[PDB]
């Protein structure tokens, strides 16, 4: 699909690619600092094309082809980005497919738009992101990060291109945490997670499943899966999950 | 009712006329290139005045008293116009009355706002507008329109003041077609159609009725009715339909 | 909580104070010309802090720390202010606590956002405000106010700092009256009212209760309560009402 832009007033314009077709549509919500051109996004687009269903992928504010100053971006702004795509680009019932951060944000979207969002598929769902890990750190480290103004990440995160996080970003993200309360999502949910995920522990998907009020939640745990879940077999699992969900919803 | 304007940010301001009264209110959504001063709109306003119910009529972007450059208007922009009236002017439960294009757009509005829209009445509902006819044309004609950049309409459309349509407008309108999928409208629907309609075939209303998920859909076919459905007897049918629906909803 | 601002496009920015915590959150909607620093608002914030629940208080356009020209403010604009806080600041399920005008506006908010608003608590709910009293006045007085352009209020209103009201404000407020129709609120509602309220008669809360479609409405009438309901015992009643409702909703 070719490049379009959503004009927003007093918020940065968002770049997106849209495929015409049947509803329910699919919206792909990417991972942290990921643009819409990744392996999973493109694979989901090609599957929707073969099924004849509508599809949207897009770039967060500050990322890829979208407008915005990445230095000022926050989880809260990216949450509103998802809502802008859902409200102003998508029409009719939608299945959300969210990777990592995108899985955190798809939950917010389903809470906010319970009529329009008819199912959720998460991949390595990063609910409550790094706020969880920040608050598990010893208090002295928490005060060191605050004084420094940034958290320099453990080396395992460097393998994915993550290195530093501002203190202000962590504190803003606290407003968007969900695991301290029931998650009022009432639609079907499928949560895929690799058990060798070194960024988001697989147990996070079980915590999300437990908090979701919907009784219809499955967690699919892949023994040798890592955080990106983009090997050929992992793409096949994602496509099968989408195909089975569309069938069930029909 | 006297003339008011809805201020929108980075979208053209919309002209509307609003009558105070009881809810459910009625919103009249006009036909293609029709302003809010037509026979049916004024008749519905007078009926709501006699019943004591709230009522809104308005002009699409680019039309009548509204702002906007008509040359840049699209079905997608007019869809958002309807949503702007429903969100920013109307308060409480609404019955939508849509004529021609307005009947296509009322479906979008009910899909998008299922809590607020409590019933639909369509008149010569132009679901999927002229996209249907464009794609039924032979392929060579489709390429001729694309090369020319406009579709010069069959003469029968000239009788209503329709002559030419840009290719770009047709392709944008493809994003808003509904008949390829279930239409997730769950409220009562009444679809009036003249069987001698030379612009939108009466069978279109049966197709819409079949796709609507709501079990409560009636199609009223008037043997000698034409596209505008504005003879005195057709106005009486419309008012009776509104009155009977308000009674049923009470 | 410390002072934040909601940026709105082509509407005045709103000042608010937000407390992080569990959902359901609470939003306090203040009385006419009241800022967010009143006794009840602060008491509800302290209770939410002790319970660990999220909380928002805010200033209407034109009031307190918010932007806006108070001379141009209307009930309709303040209604949209409430919706802006609910949409753009609050996340997840909310209990609305509305005092006086705020109780009128919380009803609008629950009508407009039936998924997000999960309960209502009103204090001296001023449904249909002073429109009711204006239209009970003799016709000659109504024409005198119209010619003068303002209504100089009975002296009993002066005790609360209310003196004059523009005619234009009264007529705009007619658009937001609710008691002429069923009130399509479907959540639990608790309406507190002092029987010695000289500003809003206690019977107004019974009228609201009767019009609300929800079967789950209680009216709590305090024999010696006045309009502000801010004595220590009235604060205790409000906190107990919130605590009992959160328990019931859990
Ligand atoms: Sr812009
Ligand atoms: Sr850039
Ligand atoms: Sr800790
Ligand atoms: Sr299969
Ligand atoms: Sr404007
Ligand atoms: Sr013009
Ligand atoms: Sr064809
Ligand atoms: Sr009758
Ligand atoms: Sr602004
Ligand atoms: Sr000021
Ligand atoms: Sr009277
Ligand atoms: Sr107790």
């Amino acid at each position: 699909a070719s490049l379009s832009f959503l004009n927003r007033s007093e918020l940065p314009n968002l770049a997106y690619k849209r495929l015409k077709g049947k509803t329910p549509g699919i919206i792909f919500i990417p991972g942290y600092l990921s643009n819409m051109n990744g392996i999973k996004a493109v694979a989901v687009e090609e599957f929707c094309k073969s099924l004849g269903h509508a599809f949207i992928r897009f770039d967060y504010s500050g990322i890829g082809s979208s407008d915005g100053n990445l230095a000022e971006c926050t989880v809260g702004k990216w949450r509103k980005d998802v809502l802008s795509i859902l409200d102003d680009v998508a029409e009719g019932p939608q299945i959300l497919v969210g990777s990592s951060l995108g899985g955190w944000l798809m939950l917010h979207a389903a809470i906010a738009r319970p009529e329009k969002v008819i199912a959720l598929i998460g991949i390595a769902t990063a609910a409550d992101g790094l706020v969880t890990q920040y608050h598990a750190l010893p208090v002295e480290t928490q005060k060191e990060i605050e004084m420094k103004g940034e958290w320099t990440l453990p080396s395992r995160y460097n393998k994915e291109g993550y290195f530093r996080i501002p203190y202000s970003f962590i504190k803003e993200a606290e407003h968007h945490c969900l695991l301290h309360s029931p998650i009022p999502v009432t639609c079907p949910v499928r949560l895929l997670h690799g058990m060798k995920d070194e960024i988001v522990p697989w147990q996070r998907s079980l915590q999300v499943a437990d908090r979701i009020v919907s009784p219809d939640v499955d967690v699919i745990l892949r023994k040798q899966g890592d955080h990106r879940m983009k090997e050929k077999a992992d793409i096949h699992l994602l496509i099968c999950t989408i195909d089975d969900l569309i069938d069930k919803l029909s």
